[PDB]
């Protein structure tokens, strides 16, 4: 679930709704999968797609990822306006996709940010090291002893996969390897991302209960509506948070 098939499809149907209504396109969080969206997708009365981060995705920058996701999206719906959402890391990518579409043009795209905005050797190790800790129970200092002395990113990814496998032999090595590696690149991409223009279109922030607009005022002119959703950073897309999100999506559209 914190893993994606690195040879899987980038664009995927999260529901099978058959309708002439414009699809909702949903951008993965940092983990890269669309698993988080399953409940939302199963409850929407609109065709919904998920974008997952695979080996095809250019993770050199948010710019390149956004342009690639736009490319995928066009194979389903050639022309905008588009209905795009992003959850947490995905909010930043969704923003850049809409910024790029705006630049390509008076645009009427719909943008929903689910608890995220244009956020966020040693940094390399702390990234892979944090990665290992999410897959194992291994104490911080023992992971850091295996990784810090190593001499590049690829040596650390390989050691990370080894350490995770020792704890969980049934995880695919190719998936673990892609996930460790891409995680570093996703962080790097984010760290180097700088919106180059104010977004004019309308943005809706849906931030979890547990500034107010996540600094969307410095990057966007148009009606930034902020709704607060019951739950924490994870649970706003399940249960009571979810049901309220669907209602807000259903009336905005
Ligand atoms: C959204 O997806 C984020 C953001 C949460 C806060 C909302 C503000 C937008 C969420 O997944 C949190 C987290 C971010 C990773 C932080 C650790 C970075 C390490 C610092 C080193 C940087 C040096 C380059 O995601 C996670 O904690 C885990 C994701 C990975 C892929 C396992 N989730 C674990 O369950």
């Amino acid at each position: 679930s914190l893993l994606v098939n690195p040879e899987g499809p980038t664009l995927m149907r999260l529901n099978s709704v058959q309708s002439s209504e414009r699809p909702l396109f949903l951008v993965h969080p940092i983990e890269g999968s669309t698993t988080v969206f399953h409940s939302l997708a199963s409850r929407l009365s609109i065709p919904t797609y998920g974008l997952q981060c695979t080996r095809a995705a250019p993770l050199d920058s948010i710019h390149s990822l956004a342009a690639y996701y736009i490319d995928c999206i066009r194979q389903v719906q050639p022309e905008g306006p588009y209905r795009v959402a992003g959850y947490s890391y995905g909010a930043c990518v969704a923003f850049e996709m809409c910024s790029q579409l705006q630049a390509q043009q008076p645009t009427h795209n719909s943008l929903f940010l689910f608890d995220g905005s244009p956020t966020y050797a040693e940094a390399e190790t702390e990234a892979i090291c944090f990665f290992v800790q999410q897959f194992t129970d291994m104490e911080h200092n023992r992971v850091l002893e295996a990784l810090l002395p190593l001499k590049g990113l690829e040596e650390r990814v390989a050691a990370a996969v080894d350490l995770i496998i020792k704890s969980h032999q049934g995880l695919d090595r190719q998936e673990l390897s892609f996930a460790a590696r891409s995680f570093y690149y996703k962080l790097r991409a984010a760290e180097q991302y700088t919106p180059k223009a104010k977004y004019h279109g309308n943005v809706m922030l849906l931030r979890a209960k547990t500034g107010a607009d996540y600094n969307l005022s410095q990057v966007c002119d148009g009606k930034v509506s902020v709704h607060v959703i019951e739950g924490d950073h994870r649970t706003l897309l399940e249960g009571s948070g979810l049901e309220s999100i669907i209602s807000i999506i259903h009336s905005s559209l």
